[PDB]
Formats: C-alpha cells, sequence, structure tokens
C-alpha cells in the first residue's frame, strides 16, 4: 500500500496471538509496544524520546506480522503511550518513504 | 525522492534562514525544531512521547523548505533531543510511506 499521513499511519499488528493498533513510525529507530507478555529472556534498554528516556524490556527474534507482513525482530516493551513500529521492522517490511 | 529506512531519514531543511539536519518523521504528529527565534506570535503547548512531555513554543505559518520542497504550517520550539519533521508538513511534500 501507499500510506498518505492526514492521518496517523495506524495499522493492526498480530504479536502474542494478539492483535493491537500500531504507528508505522520513521523517526523511531526500534519498535516499542504496551506492556504484553512475550517468551523466553529479555535484555535491558534505555530509549530516549520527547520528554527524556524510558526503561524498557528488550526481546529478540519475535515473530510479529505488520498490515499483514510477516517480520521478526526485536521488540521493546514497557509503558510507551502508543505501540510504534520502527525502522528494525519497517525495513523487514520493505517500507520506503516516498514524495 | 525514495528514502530507504536502514539509517535514519535525515534530509536537510531551510526554515528562518537557517539550514538544519532534521528526521522524517510519520510518527509525530507535529514538527518540533530545536531552539531558535522564529518571527511572529507564539503560544505555548505541551506534546508528548516515549518519555513523557515537553513544552514548546507553538509558532504558526512558518515557511519551510524540506529537501528542496516548500511548505507552510506549524512549526514547534523547544528542547527536543532531535529535529523532526511531521506530518503536518510532510503531507504538504506529498510523502508516503509505501510498501
Ligand atoms: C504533537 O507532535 C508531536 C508529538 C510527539 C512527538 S515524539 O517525538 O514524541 N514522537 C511521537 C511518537 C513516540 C508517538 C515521534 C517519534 O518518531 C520520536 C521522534 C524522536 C526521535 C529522537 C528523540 C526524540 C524524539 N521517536 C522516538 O521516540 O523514538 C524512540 C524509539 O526508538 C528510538 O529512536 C529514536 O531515536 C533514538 C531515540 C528515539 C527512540 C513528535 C511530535
Ligand atoms: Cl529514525
Ligand atoms: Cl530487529
Ligand atoms: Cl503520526
Ligand atoms: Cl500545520
Ligand atoms: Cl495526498
Ligand atoms: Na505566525
Amino acid at each position: 500500500p501507499q500510506i498518505t499521513l492526514w492521518k496517523r499511519p495506524l495499522v493492526t499488528i498480530k504479536i502474542g496471538g494478539q492483535l493491537k493498533e500500531a504507528l508505522l513510525d520513521t523517526g523511531a529507530d526500534d519498535t516499542v509496544i504496551e506492556e504484553m507478555s512475550l517468551p523466553g529472556r529479555w535484555k535491558p534498554k534505555m530509549i530516549g524520546g520527547i520528554g527524556g528516556f524510558m526503561k524498557v524490556r528488550q526481546y529478540d527474534q519475535i515473530i510479529i506480522e505488520i498490515a499483514g507482513h510477516k517480520a521478526i525482530g526485536t521488540v521493546l516493551v514497557g509503558p510507551t503511550p502508543v505501540n510504534i513500529i520502527g525502522r528494525n521492522l519497517l525495513t523487514q517490511i520493505g517500507a520506503t518513504l516516498n514524495f
């Protein structure tokens, strides 16, 4: 698809068997999802943002569908105000910016 | 152009007679620029994201040149860790997300 930006670029994702809404966010290096349970071990990460920093849980090699496209990669979990699909997974679904 | 997302999608902008580097950011409703003077009236605003909120000055009807493409809109000025071109101006240069 070709997604214009008059509204927020929200899509459905599927992660841990669950459907969620998320933003497709070219200004995000990484993918950040609201508190949820994921399998396996996690590693610490601090991320930056507008407002300051946030600690998250880093889970690697997580299966995630984004707008019907399959990705497998790193998901940061924490108390984010919005679920964000960052460049680590936007590249896996073949997304580009065009003008 | 077509801009891939392997790296941050940074472009040169011209604002207030100054050249700056800025991130093309589909996850940002608003354009947010590091502290600078702009002409005309402003009003305070609070904007929110990964780490809470940041206070900014809202300037309306500001012309910008984004990678060669002129647009006009609202610009928020404050201590942003990164200069960000948000959807309010991305729409005006015809930017879309494609996959
Ligand atoms: C109303 O209008 C607004 C309101 C909010 C924002 S925002 O900057 O808070 N943001 C909203 C989004 C969280 C829903 C836009 C994002 O694209 C920011 C834009 C952003 C970039 C850098 C710093 C501050 C903000 N990215 C961001 O927070 O990314 C996080 C996740 O990945 C990491 O990559 C980034 O680069 C490393 C740190 C951040 C980390 C912008 C305009
Ligand atoms: Cl980015
Ligand atoms: Cl990844
Ligand atoms: Cl957005
Ligand atoms: Cl505007
Ligand atoms: Cl359009
Ligand atoms: Na003005």
